[PDB]
């Protein structure tokens, strides 16, 4: 037993991780096969950042301006293209450390391991969970571009994020692995709105089951709800309207608790509506909503890769 | 900036996880070189586990019964022996995967990241501090046992803990690598007290430091103390006494943000004194001991291995 913030092992990423330099600039790449995958503004110079061409910056490089460095080999580029806001620059080996893969789009409210590199070498790895609003609260110094976030299923890594840009704000934002920002920002330097963010609801459930599991059971009460009346008040307190879905995906940990999804609901509302009272629950004095009905599970049953 | 619970990236210590397998059991070993470490209670069954018999157990047992698998490929036991509350057996082919690495004795108080494993295969990464009291506070299910804990400094690893077991009130107690137990605890299923468990405090000021950095600023006040009056707070509130020597440790940080070492202590005995008030540091709504100094400064200035 136990509950922790736990992050997919990072070996399978490390092995794909060089420096992409151009210019002055160094940042990290992922190479899979023979693709290394950078953000495009690799290419750019302080005075390109406000609002940079990057057509026109890109023209006026070649393949032999980009020097590919895997620890401390040198990889030879034959080819590049620019796909939406990330580079694709193919050399001329594939990388014999390429895991299974695969390039996954995620939905808001899901998590990711993200491993932060700086020159190509991994610094260290923690666990995400895409916010509402498109960004991700992370650990991101200047150097960390092109560090990349995944999930990992048996021995397929499913790659889902590239980090581009921290906000004025000092959240994060970035790509999929097909260079297309999740929410609405763009790699130039302007002040971007993030949306409004909320509190995913179907996690902080999954967590409060995950704490029964590990015995954590005081704010366990004797009421039920409705699916209405529940979300009546997720949305006084920015909590994200439940769904029948949702409902579904806590399924398998209302049968291992026997705690009905309503009844953990009617749990939930009453920590909203009068807090913890200076209690905690799995060693958190909030109401944690970065795990996953799926993480949940997994760190329960205890899955390997 | 941002600041996370990061974990040392994992890829050097996966390479050098096993399945162990003695009789009935099976855990985790880890092959450094041509020796395979596990816990010794591999060679137990149910009725040995109230007050086995090492000694006895072990005589029974010859090369051959220990069954040692990484991944596919199956080892060849040439020797074993047991030191302390580890078994070393000693196999015909050096693990070609074999990192830079050093057995270490951690300090309580100090951190490590833990790489959880069932059958030899890594399910994942997390960071944990050793307890005051000896415990860990982890994320283990039945088979994790074995699972270790270690730090990374450029290419070597530190090997620091192997996880032995779950005591009855559900925190974790295991062994360096020479089999030395860290804290009172011993390899059989009896009711083990840990002593009292206090709060790391020169972590918590670290950590502060930490939400400074990242422009959490609300809880600096216009106050200072001495060492000897912050003392008396500490251990009001179960902190363990800040020395000298913890100071200079957070010289550094000190530097870094221009708050005086006890401006911060003064900062600290006012959160002790009146709570947060329903506030947030770096997203928590306690006070975080898990990180060290050295840890704020390594996550601040990005180093890599
Ligand atoms: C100005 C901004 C930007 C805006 C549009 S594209 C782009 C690339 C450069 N950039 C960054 O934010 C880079 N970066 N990413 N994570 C960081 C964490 C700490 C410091 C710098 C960081
Ligand atoms: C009975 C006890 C014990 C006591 C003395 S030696 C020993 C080995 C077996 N054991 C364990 O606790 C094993 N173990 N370790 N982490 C766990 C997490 C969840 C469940 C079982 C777990």
């Amino acid at each position: 037993s136990g509950f922790r913030k736990m992050a997919f092992p990072s070996g399978k990423v490390e092995g794909c991780m060089v420096q992409v330099t151009c210019g002055t600039t160094t940042l990290n790449g992922l190479w899979l096969d023979d693709v290394v995958y950078c953000p495009r503004h690799v290419i750019c110079t302080s005075e390109d950042m406000l609002n940079p061409n990057y057509e026109d910056l890109l023209i006026r490089k070649s393949n032999h301006n980009f020097l590919v460095q895997a620890g401390n080999v040198q990889l030879r580029v034959i080819g590049h293209s620019m796909q939406n806001c990330v580079l694709k620059l193919k050399v001329d080996t594939a990388n014999p450390k390429t895991p299974k893969y695969k390039f996954v789009r995620i939905q808001p409210g899901q998590t990711f391991s993200v491993l932060a590199c700086y020159n190509g070498s991994p610094s260290g790895v923690y666990q995400c969970a895409m916010r509402p609003n498109f960004t991700i609260k992370g650990s991101f110094l200047n150097g960390s571009c092109g560090s990349v976030g995944f999930n990992i299923d048996y021995d397929c890594v499913s790659f889902c994020y590239m980090h581009h840009m921290e906000l004025p704000t000092g959240v994060h934002a970035g790509t999929d692995l097909e260079g297309n920002f999740y929410g609405p920002f763009v790699d130039r330097q302007t002040a971007q709105a993030a949306g409004t963010d909320t509190t995913i609801t179907v996690n902080v459930l999954a967590w409060l089951y995950a704490a029964v599991i590990n015995g954590d059971r005081w704010f366990l009460n004797r009421f039920t709800t409705t699916l209405n009346d529940f979300n009546l008040v997720a949305m006084k307190y920015n909590y994200e309207p439940l769904t029948q879905d949702h409902v579904d995906i806590l399924g398998p940990l209302s049968a291992q608790t026997g705690i009905a999804v309503l009844d953990m609901c009617a749990s939930l509302k009453e920590l909203l509506q009068n807090g913890m009272n200076g209690r905690t629950i799995l060693g958190s004095a909030l109401l944690e909503d970065e795990f996953t009905p799926f993480d949940v599970v997994r760190q329960c049953s205890g899955v390997t890769f």
